[PDB]
């Protein structure tokens, strides 16, 4: 038997305003959730998630195998040595059900000094033919900045929640250098569903993706209305209920590092469900050279002996480790 996680719905709209006491009341809710299961739903977020789901569906269901090879990351196409993060992540019929398209900061262009310097984790996005996917690139880039805006407000809530000034995290979250990514994940309905694409957990649960901590500061996730996520607690894994009107928010391991684990990165996994569905995360990453000094909210002096960790090194190591542990997505 599996229990259900407490995932409160938090009205985040005050974080866009100037009612400072109202913002503190949101911060308290974020604090409580971050100290409990680690997840909450952000509601009243102001993003048109219906259009997000529709546009994403039109892309996944119309892109052809030729287009997927042409956009494929290095793991599926040896010709694209520069595509470690951005591009298409192909399914393997009979073996791997999931497929996805990842893109990064639209400001990463050939003119960008990090591209010029060839710094790891920075890449220029790849896109399909505009005529074959009209409006898709424009929708996708607009969405990047829409969810960037929501995430910046959420970071103000996390900052206040930890007893800091509201820009403590957001000051490092900038359009000119953010390593944040969007991933448009398709989980297909398949009949028969290949056993090879289903993993079995230690506790016997059939999974599509094994346990992990998020590589992010925070994760801002939209999913269609199909329950699949589970969060680990001391009493075992608990089901996270689906809500296709809000965003599921949680801390990543960079937040756990800098708070001396006061806000843990919740361990989560994806149950196997034979249903057509969407999983559209926005990983709130900072700049490559962003460093946040660790602190410990449990101590009067707030002192932490943990080393300041550069976000770029954290991200590079984290993404490679996640592939090594849980497999190439
Ligand atoms: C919503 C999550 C559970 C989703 N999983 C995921 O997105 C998983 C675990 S957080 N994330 C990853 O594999 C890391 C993607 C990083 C991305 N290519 C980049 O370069 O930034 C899923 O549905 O599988
Ligand atoms: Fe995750």
């Amino acid at each position: 038997s599996v229990s259900k996680a407490n995932v409160p719905k938090i009205d985040v709209s005050p974080l866009f305003g100037d009612d400072q006491a109202a913002k503190m009341r949101v911060a308290q809710q974020i604090d409580a959730a971050s100290r409990d299961t680690g997840f909450f739903y952000a509601v009243n977020h102001g993003i048109n998630v219906q259009r997000l789901s529709q546009k994403t569906k039109e892309f996944h269901m119309s892109i052809t195998p030729e287009e997927k090879w042409d956009l494929a990351i290095r793991a599926y196409n040896k010709e694209h040595q520069d595509q470690v993060r951005a591009g298409y992540y192909l399914s393997i019929p009979g073996k791997k059900a999931v497929e996805s398209f990842c893109y990064l900061n639209p400001n990463f262009t050939p003119d960008h000094p990090r591209i010029q310097a060839k710094t790891p984790t920075h890449e220029v996005n790849v896109w399909p033919d505009e005529t074959k996917h009209p409006g898709f690139q424009d929708f996708a880039e607009q969405y990047y900045w829409d969810v960037f805006g929501l995430s910046s407000a959420l970071l103000k809530g996390y900052a206040l929640a930890l007893g800091k000034e509201e820009n403590f995290f957001a000051r490092h979250f900038k359009p000119d250098d953010t390593l944040a990514s969007v991933v448009l994940i398709r989980y297909p309905y398949l009949d028969p569903y290949p056993e090879a694409a289903i993993k079995t957990a230690a506790d016997g649960t059939k999974l599509s993706f094994e346990w992990h901590e998020d590589v992010s500061l925070i994760t801002v996730l939209y999913q269609s209305n199909v329950q699949n996520l589970q969060v680990e607690t001391a009493a075992g894994y608990q089901d996270i209920e689906a809500d296709d009107t809000g965003y599921l928010i949680n801390c990543g391991s960079y937040m756990a590092h800098l708070t001396n684990n006061y806000y843990k990165a919740p361990i989560n996994r994806v149950k196997w469900v034979n249903a057509e569905r969407q999983s559209l995360p926005f990983f709130v990453n900072l700049g490559y050279d962003s460093v946040i000094d660790p602190f410990d909210p449990r101590e009067p002096n707030g002192k932490s002996d943990r080393e300041p960790l550069s976000y770029g090194d954290y991200l590079q190591n984290g993404l490679v480790s996640l592939i090594n542990k849980n497999g190439q997505t």
